[PDB]
C-alpha cells in the first residue's frame, strides 16, 4: 500500500499544461513569456528534467507567467488543441506537439504564419478565464468552461474541432455567502467559477464549480453542454478552491480538491468584492468512485504543505499566492496516478498516488514521529501579509513523555501569545489544536491515547474532540458546530468526559485510551476499554467521517492535555 510520493516540482502552478505524449513520455508545459519550454519525464512520470520546446511550438501570447496553457488531445484526430487560461489564441497541432501549430482565425480557418504580428489580429480570441477543454459526445464536440467577472461559468462549444465556436445558453451559478454567525463578515464572492466537467457514461455532463459556499456546487447537462440544470450543492466540501474530475481507463471516477473548511470570516472581511485572507489552501484530497458517482471512497489527504507552520509563510520567496490547491492528473498505469498540484515554486508539486492507498481501510499515527507529515497543528498570526496570507505558528508542541519513555507527545493547550490576537478583526487564535486525516467511513472505530498535563488548568480547560468530514483548522473553535460527532473532555473540577449530561471521570497523571465506534447516526464512546456513553450525530454528512479534530477549550493559559497515538479503522 504505497504512500504518495513527490517526484518533482512543476514549472508552472498546477491546473493546466500536464499532458501525456506517449506510453512513457509525459510533459508539463510552462507559462514562460520567454522561449517555450517544458518539464518532461521519459520514464512514465518518475524522473523529470527541463527541455526547451522546438521552434514550431508557439510562444505564450496569452496567459500569465505562473500558469501554463491547457493542452488536450483530440481523441479522433490524435492532434492537440492549446488554449490559454486567459487571452491568447486557439492553436491546433498538425504532427503532434513537436510538429506544426496552426492558429484558429475569426472566419474559422487555420493560420500557419502566426509569427507575423499583422496576421495575429485576425485570430480567434476566446473570452474569459478558461479551464481545460473537454471532448464530449464521442469526441465530436469540444467544450471549454470559462467565467467572466460576475456572470458565473459558461461554456465555449465547438463542433468543428476548434474551428468555429459558440457559447452555451446558460451555465453554472452559485449564491452569495451570507454573514451569519460564526461569520463576522462576508466571504469573497465567486459565482460558480473555474468549473471542471466530466462526461457521464449515459452522455450527461457533470459540471463542478468553485463557490463561496461550504462546498463546490454542481449542475448537469443533457445536451452536451448547451443547457444546464439548476445548480445545487455537491458532496465535495471546500470554499474558494478548485475542483478537478477525471476518469481512469477502467471507468473509475477520480475527484481531486482541497477538502477544507476556512476559518470564519472576521470583522474586517469586506463586502465580498475582494478576498482578505486564505486559510484553507494547505492540503489536497482525493476520492474515487467505481459506480458512476453513486458511492465514493477515500477522501484522503494527498499531501500537506510542508511550510504550513512557518512564521514567514506568507512572504517566503516573494508575496505571491501559494498553497496546495489547484490540480491536474494523468493516469500512469492500472494502479498509479500522477498529480500536479499547488501554487508558487516552493509549494507546487508533482505527486504519484496509488489506488490501493486510496482504498485503504486503516491508518495509525504517533504524534512525536508523524507530526511533520501527517498532523495539521498551525495557528495563524491574524495580520495580513503578502497576497491574502497569514503567517503561522505551531499551535501545539512536542514534549517528552512524562512517564519517562523516549516518546515525544503533543501538548495541546490554550496559549499565552498576544500575536495570535487581532482586536479590530475581533479574532483570537490562541486555542491550540491538532487534526489528522483517515480514510472516509460511515462506520468506523477511532482510538486515541491521551493524558492530563501536570500543572495549573483554567476553569474551562479541556479538549473538544470532533469527527468531521473535512479538514478544519487546528485553531477553529467552531468545529464542533459542524462536526459529525463531538464531545468535550473537561479538566475542572476534576477531569471527566461529558457525554450529553453524563459525567465520566478519569484520573490525572495517567495515560488513558478513548475509542469512538460510530455507525449510522450513533457513536459509542469507550474509556479504557469500558463503555462510557453514546453520542448522537450532530450533523448529517453526505460522505462520512475522515478527520478527527482536537482543540483546547480553555479561555485562560493552561497546561492542557498530551496526545500520543491515534488509530482508525473504517468499513466494518
Ligand atoms: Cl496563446
Ligand atoms: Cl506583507
Ligand atoms: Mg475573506
Amino acid at each position: 500500500v504505497p504512500e504518495p510520493e513527490v517526484v518533482a516540482t512543476p514549472p508552472a502552478d498546477a491546473g493546466r499544461g500536464l499532458i501525456r505524449v506517449d506510453s512513457r513520455e509525459i510533459r508539463h508545459y510552462s507559462g514562460t513569456r520567454k522561449e517555450p519550454d517544458y518539464l518532461v519525464s521519459r520514464d512514465n512520470g518518475k524522473t523529470w528534467e527541463m527541455k526547451a520546446a522546438p521552434a514550431g511550438y508557439p510562444p505564450n501570447y496569452g496567459g500569465i507567467p505562473k500558469e501554463s496553457p491547457a493542452i488536450v488531445r483530440n481523441p479522433l484526430t490524435r492532434e492537440f488543441i492549446r488554449v490559454q487560461p486567459i487571452g491568447g489564441f486557439v492553436f491546433l497541432s498538425r504532427g503532434g506537439l513537436d510538429g506544426k501549430w496552426l492558429a484558429v482565425t475569426n472566419d474559422g480557418k487555420l493560420e500557419e504564419d502566426w509569427k507575423d504580428p499583422e496576421k495575429r489580429k485576425n485570430l480567434k480570441k476566446l473570452g474569459g478565464i478558461m479551464r481545460t477543454p473537454v471532448f464530449v459526445n464521442k469526441g465530436r464536440r469540444v467544450i471549454v468552461p470559462f467565467h467572466n467577472m460576475g456572470g458565473g461559468t459558461k461554456f465555449h462549444i465547438s463542433d468543428d474541432g476548434g474551428l468555429t465556436w459558440h457559447v452555451s445558453r446558460n451555465g453554472v451559478t452559485s449564491p452569495r455567502h451570507e454573514a451569519r454567525p460564526p461569520h463576522q463578515g462576508v466571504r469573497w464572492f465567486n459565482n460558480a467559477v473555474e468549473a471542471t466537467v466530466l462526461e457521464m457514461k449515459d452522455g450527461t455532463l457533470w459540471a463542478l464549480a468553485r463557490t463561496s459556499q461550504d462546498q463546490a456546487w454542481q449542475a448537469f447537462s443533457k445536451d452536451y453542454g448547451e443547457t444546464w440544470s439548476k445548480p445545487e450543492p455537491s458532496r465535495f466540501f471546500g470554499t474558494l478552491t478548485m475542483n478537478t474530475l477525471g476518469r481512469l481507463d477502467d471507468g473509475t471516477i477520480v475527484s481531486l480538491w482541497t477538502n477544507t473548511m476556512a476559518l470564519p470570516e472576521n470583522a474586517t472581511a469586506g463586502n465580498g468584492t475582494w478576498e482578505d485572507v486564505f486559510t484553507n489552501r494547505d492540503s489536497h484530497h482525493i476520492a474515487m468512485s467505481g459506480d458512476e458517482g453513486k458511492t465514493w471512497y477515500g477522501f484522503r489527504e494527498i499531501i500537506l504543505d510542508e511550510h504550513r507552520n512557518h512564521p514567514g509563510y506568507a512572504t517566503l520567496d516573494g508575496p505571491e499566492d501559494r498553497g496546495k490547491h489547484q490540480s491536474e492528473m494523468v493516469q500512469l498505469d492500472k494502479n498509479r496516478i500522477l498529480i500536479s498540484l499547488g501554487q508558487h515554486k516552493n509549494h507546487r508539486r508533482l505527486v504519484i498516488v496509488d489506488r490501493r492507498w486510496v482504498g485503504a481501510k486503516t491508518r495509525a499515527t504517533q504524534t512525536g514521529k508523524d507530526l511533520d507529515s501527517q498532523w495539521t497543528i498551525h495557528t495563524y498570526i491574524p495580520q495580513k501579509k503578502g497576497h491574502c496570507s497569514y503567517n503561522r505558528k505551531p499551535s501545539a508542541e512536542l514534549v517528552q513523555d512524562p512517564s519517562g519513555g523516549t516518546k515525544k507527545v503533543l501538548q495541546i493547550k490554550r496559549l499565552d501569545d498576544p500575536e495570535l490576537v487581532n482586536e479590530k478583526s475581533n479574532v483570537d487564535y490562541r486555542n491550540g489544536g491538532a487534526t489528522w486525516n483517515f480514510p472516509n467511513g460511515t462506520t468506523g472505530l477511532v482510538k486515541f491515547r491521551f493524558r492530563v498535563v501536570d500543572g495549573e488548568q483554567a476553569d474551562d480547560s479541556g479538549l473538544q474532540v470532533s469527527l468531521t468530514d473535512r479538514l478544519f483548522n487546528a485553531c477553529d473553535s467552531t468545529t464542533k458546530d459542524y462536526a459529525l460527532f463531538t464531545f468535550p473532555i473537561r479538566l475542572k473540577p476534576a477531569p471527566h468526559l461529558l457525554l450529553g449530561m453524563k459525567k465520566v471521570p478519569f484520573t490525572p497523571g495517567a495515560w488513558h485510551e478513548i475509542s469512538l465506534l460510530w455507525q449510522g447516526g450513533q457513536a459509542v464512546v469507550s474509556l479504557d476499554g469500558k463503555k462510557a456513553g453514546t453520542l448522537k450525530m450532530a450533523n448529517k454528512s453526505p460522505n462520512g467521517a475522515s478527520y478527527i479534530h482536537f482543540i483546547s477549550t480553555g479561555s485562560q493559559p493552561d497546561a492542557g492535555i498530551l496526545l500520543d497515538t491515534v488509530n482508525a479503522r473504517v468499513k466494518h
